[PDB]
């Protein structure tokens, strides 16, 4: 359940309405690590299993630990990989909703690929949801460029990623819960503001 390629393996001809595109936090295994699967799961219920992409950033994004002490808090390698993600969700399914979503090193990685992503394509994205966004103090909150009532952050009381270091405490491991409701929760509202229901 930690590898999904749906946009990869997708038929143009047959787009999904919607297309999730989420990276993983550091050392973690597949596509997805361990919060992807639990908000792929409540979308692909609200959505249908033909309705909902989902889409982890694999490839060049090795999710390598020491790559957060890099100045976007990941490397250029993976920033290219989730960009080349919006830009083949973007050319095969022009009429697809986006949503976005990261862990950790993920969220910089998400932060840092909306931000230099052509505004034509960010526009699409209705909802990003940044579980111990490591660049959370940095960036007060925010994605640069991205509007603020479409992003939804997850920062837990004592997550120390949170408030500008890089240790890594229990908090940070905490986000389960936020992964199986809030989280997919936000989503789909985000998605429904949008495309109706």
């Amino acid at each position: 359940r930690t590898t999904r390629d749906d946009l990869i393996n997708g038929n143009s001809a047959s787009c999904r309405d919607v297309i999730f595109i989420y990276a993983r936090g550091s050392t973690e295994t597949g596509n997805l690590g361990t919060l992807g699967p639990s908000i792929a799961s409540n979308l692909e219920s609200a959505f249908g299993k033909d309705g909902v992409w989902i889409q982890g950033v694999g490839g060049a994004y090795r999710a390598t630990l020491g790559d957060n002490a890099l100045p976007r808090g990941t490397s250029s390698a993976a920033i290219r990989e989730m960009l080349g993600l919006f830009q083949q969700a973007n050319t095969k399914c022009p009429d697809a909703t986006l949503i976005a979503g990261g862990y950790s090193q993920g969220a910089a990685l998400a932060a840092a690929s909306i931000e230099d992503l052509d505004s034509a394509i960010r526009d699409k994205i209705a909802g990003t949801v940044l579980f111990g966004y490591t660049k959370n103090l940095q960036n007060r909150g925010r994605i640069p460029n991205y509007p603020a009532d479409r992003t939804k952050v997850f920062c837990n009381t004592g997550d120390l990623v949170c408030t500008g270091s890089l240790i890594v405490a229990a908090p940070h491991l905490a986000y389960g819960p936020d992964a199986r409701g809030p989280a997919p929760e936000f989503l789909i509202e985000k998605v429904r503001a949008v495309r109706g229901s």
